[PDB]
């Protein structure tokens, strides 16, 4: 029995492990999305950079969750990482929609975990998630939504031209 | 059919994809090894740092392989990542032995791939692997072997004392 | 008989002379491509600069080959330089396709020479080509393929507008 | 018909194209002269450097002519480049004599072109040639003549010693 | 049995030990050549410095080979060092010829070792030799050949004068 | 007969040549001792560095002796270098004892040579040895004796632990 563990439920410990898996898998998805936009027959460098930076941020989220698990006296447990949902990611709007779907699923897991900690009366967990995760998610999702609106407006006009202009002038 | 692909076999393309998977899985193993040494009941910060730095280096290897795949006109394909072989990693000597086993398996995949490129008369592949991978592996494995010899010499004497001294004065 | 020559075949010496000719002729082609984009009725300065820089790089390749020929004790022999294949180079996509064709032909001569040195057991030649030529070619061809994909996407939409935008925002 | 072309004869346009060819071929000759003095059995580094620098200057002359052709609304047209007149260039005095012969032939083509522009009442051409070409030629030829006199004086005495001393102390 | 050794043949291990001996003996030869040119009745300081610097470079080669032997898990084994082939080294041309003979013998041992590693499918060895040894040898031998040609040209004229001039103005 | 030689006996000249051989052989011994401590199964980096630095110092001693031989008008003569007395050097205390034995043998050769110069009334030799060799030896031997006492005290307690601590905290 842990020499430091206090007010830390087995349910929260398990939930944090699942969330690590979800962050790792999102990182993997972004690695894939990034290298797809690096293909010579896709060739949108700004889009590649966008998603590769997101891969690093998700990996950072997982590491932060793992650090907290140990701080609280929980034990990190890792599961297999399922490969990303697609091998090819279509056009800029397809990939940005996919990204928002992924982020919304992360945000919901965060929200579920926050509801669990609140039901378990775990204020440290609730402060940890609010400080480092919940606002970062809101801000990123807003940014993605802004990007989708701009991409959609551009590719309604002329699809190839619009995609090029967005990568050049926004990304 | 790729506008840039030249002298790049389907066998090498497939082999490079498998090697990416192997590097990603090694990264995952090192993340696990690192956070285990971060546990309040293990508490060897130098050892944690050692393995967490290795996680970053393996992730860097995977990214470099993916970049080359695209440079050559191959298509990156990702598979599921199997979880690390253990959930708990025992003592410093156990973990360092595990690390050498893992690295030796990476080095053999690199050697196999180099033999394949040589049989396919792919000099770019052979130069790529020699420049960025084969010497890094030799140097890392030597470093690990040096570490194991020092840890074994220390924990033969007095196991807890020896483990502490190694983490403090070498790592 | 040369006071320094060792392990350097007459076949490799001849092949290196042919490759110098091929590099010189590529330089000439790029000079032509560059000044065509400088015409008042073509007027794409970024495209001119792209090809004029490539003319300098190919001339650098020839000089490096000549320096090695002398280092090894071979004798540089020069042949007539055939003029470039066209007098006028059409549109940006036409010129970029022509460039990829030229580079792919250079890369194949490099690959052939590397196979010859390997059959002659000439490791210095094989290291020389890998270090200074084979990776530069792979990277340049990837860059060109990226450019073609972007130009094609732009000129599918609206050809003049697309060509202008590419020269302004990528080149 | 060119939107910018004014007072620019078809005869001058053709003459400028021939002169580009002559400058390119002189550059080629100097590349050859330079790498000959780089041979392990010739080994006069100052002489190599002399001629390799001249190769760059002649290439610069060709580029300047091509730029002016486009400025005036003429169309650059390239022809085959004949290889240099020799494969081996003998002694320092032989090579310096060859250089003066080549430069005198360039200067005469410049003089002929200036006489053509003057007969065509093309003052821009006449100013262009005077500013960038005619005085550079006079100064270079004087320099070469100075060098020949010094080399001849030295190799009259003792030929190998004299050649070494000139390369060391003048070049 | 070595905890790190992988893909490293007993034949290569033995060959590397022989090459260390060959590098050490070359260092010894250059020490001798250097101090001979330091004699009050020889007195060519530039020549002394030339060979003493080469003694240091050969010692560096031996150390680099020994470091790699240990990196790979081989065991360094040292043999007696035979004294240099001469006690007195004649004139500058005699000593430079002797140096080229020695270097050509080193280069052939390197080439033989590279052929052995290639037959043993040891790509690390092959990359190690190419990176640090084979090009250094080619460049040094070219330099020596250049020096011999210059010395021979000078001492054909007037032997003492020529030897002095070479030491003063080249070395 | 030497234009500079004065008060320099054939006996001293011969003795200085023998001492050069002894210094060279000590250098060789230290190279061996150094690379043994570099082995992955020995792995004491401080000890390696200690002996490799001593190899350089002994090589410096030999060079200084050779320089003086020439200053005095003597002729350097080199003999075969016998390999070091062991291929493997045991533990830190074994190697430090071996080092003291070697240094004591060098110091005795220096003392013998000083007694010879004094019997030959060669004050320059006697001052040369006192200034650059005799005090360096006394200081090095004291340092080694200090090291042995510390190593012996440590490995009396717990041998592996003690050896590690000495390499970490003294070397």
């Amino acid at each position: 029995s842990s020499q430091i563990r206090q007010n830390y439920s087995t349910e929260v410990e398990a939930a944090v492990n699942r969330l690590v898996n979800l962050y790792l898998r999102a990182s993997y998805t972004y690695l894939s999305l990034g290298f797809y936009f690096d293909r010579d027959d896709v060739a949108l460098e700004g889009v590649c950079h966008f998603f590769r930076e997101l891969a690093e941020e998700k990996m950072e989220g997982a590491e932060r969750l793992l650090k907290m698990q140990n701080q609280r006296g929980g034990r990190a447990l890792f599961q297999d990482l399922q490969k990303p949902s697609q091998d090819e990611w279509g056009t800029t709007p397809d990939a940005m929609k996919a990204a928002i779907v992924l982020e919304k699923s992360l945000n919901q897991a965060l929200l579920d975990l926050h509801a669990l900690g609140s039901a378990q009366a775990d204020p440290h967990l609730c402060d940890f998630l609010e400080s480092h995760f919940l606002d970062e998610e809101v801000k990123l999702i807003k940014k993605m939504g802004d990007h989708l609106t701009n991409i959609q407006r551009l590719v309604g006009s002329q699809a190839g031209l619009g995609e090029y202009l967005f990568e050049r002038l926004t990304l």
